[PDB]
């Protein structure tokens, strides 16, 4: 209320963990998205003024990073299977679907390397995977890069598909559909080949989507 | 200026080419993302006024699409080296040195499935290459997802890297070294194969994760 710092002059702390701080942060992005986060509405969500985040970070940017990390999956769980494959698939799709949860992460990870614990745990069960398979550091590194930039590639894809299908409340065959008036004479221009991608696509789900390129990836690795 | 409306009570259209209107989209979008395409400074680029632009699009959104299908690259020139998958890369390479040069179309795609003619062309040449490599419907289609779904991954965190490196001018050795005092405690919590994947991480570039990713990820591919 206005006049608050005039009633100051006649005389607040509010302690919080931080882990408390960043659970609330997470809730707030998984709301509106990394502009939903300011600092003055985290600390009305927490019954505090602005000063009790500070004690705990500098900037709204340490609380991003913060945030990135504690929503990053446990590492997988070794399938058994005797495959490697199988457990590399099960550790790229636990973060795909973390990266879908919480899709305001996606960018955010480019600008701002995820090497908070989480990360380096899952980041470390994944080489680990590799390099009992047997791939030397250039190619480890080479395949750790097709994984999890084909993940993330894949994730910003279908959360802004997704997003944009809430809104619209449109899904894929519909869109094929409403699209089919210039898709059938835009294709046209082109070998048959195109129009059938096109048909295919009509069928096509996010799961299956990520699943059927992640596994023709990996099949071929080795 | 104030009052022009009143000026127009005692007695202006400026034609203008969707070409040309696309064109100075895109440099908008070039110099301040989709933010800073707003239709009024648009218009002002043009020496014209909002209705202008209105003869040609609907909206704003109509403009995103159009400037996203008009940067696509040509289809890649086959290379007559016999190797189909030297074709892929050069398709993919292409695209993704479009992505990182105008940064603001790899969020877009998802939400505005890319249908217009640069795209579609594009897209049947890599379709047509996978064909001409025997690939089945199924294959082809798990491995057109993972091209493509690696490529824009590793367009948006290598954007989003360069973009924060131009901020601050920190490299990739750089970073690694404010870094390590912190990454030097973290790592020892895990084996060793972690520390050997960060050391190795400094001396890494753009051009050179792209390629290799990708480089790994066709290899196996048939
Ligand atoms: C910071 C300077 C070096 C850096 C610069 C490149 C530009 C952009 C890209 O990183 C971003 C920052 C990024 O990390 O993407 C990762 C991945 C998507 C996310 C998600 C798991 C997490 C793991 C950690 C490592 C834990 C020990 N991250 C830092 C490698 O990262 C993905 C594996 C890419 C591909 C290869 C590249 O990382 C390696 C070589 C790297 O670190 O390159
Ligand atoms: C619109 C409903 C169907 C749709 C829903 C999924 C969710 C999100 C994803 O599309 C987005 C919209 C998207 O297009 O990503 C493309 C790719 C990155 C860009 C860049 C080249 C351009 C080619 C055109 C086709 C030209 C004939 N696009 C529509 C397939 O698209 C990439 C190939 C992904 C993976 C597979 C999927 O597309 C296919 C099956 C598809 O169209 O799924």
């Amino acid at each position: 209320q206005p006049g608050s710092i005039w009633l100051r002059e006649v005389k607040a702390r509010q302690p919080l963990s931080r882990e408390q701080i960043v659970q609330a942060a997470v809730r707030l992005l998984d709301e509106g998205g990394v502009r939903n986060l300011r600092m003055r509405q985290l600390a009305d969500s927490l019954n505090s003024a602005p000063m009790s985040l500070y004690w705990h970070v500098s900037t709204k940017d340490d609380l991003l990073e913060l945030a990135i990390d504690a929503v990053f999956p446990d590492p997988p769980s070794r399938s058994g299977t005797g495959d490697w494959r199988d457990d590399i698939k099960a550790g790229a799709t636990d973060l795909f679907e973390v990266l879908l949860r919480h899709s305001w992460m996606i960018e955010l990870m480019g600008g701002h390397p995820p090497v908070g614990p989480r990360a380096l745990a899952h980041t470390s069960a994944i080489i680990e995977i590799l390099e009992q398979a047997h791939f030397s550091p250039r190619q480890l590194d080479s395949a750790l890069s097709a994984i999890y930039y084909y993940t993330v590639g894949a994730a910003l894809s279908e959360a802004s598909w997704q997003a944009m299908a809430r809104q619209s409340a449109e899904s894929e065959e519909e869109w094929v559909s409403r699209l089919g008036p210039y898709l059938g004479m835009a294709t046209q221009s082109h070998p048959a080949s195109l129009a059938d991608y096109v048909k295919r696509s009509a069928s096509s789900s996010t799961g299956q989507r990520f699943h059927d390129g992640l596994e023709c990836m990996v099949s071929g690795m080795g």
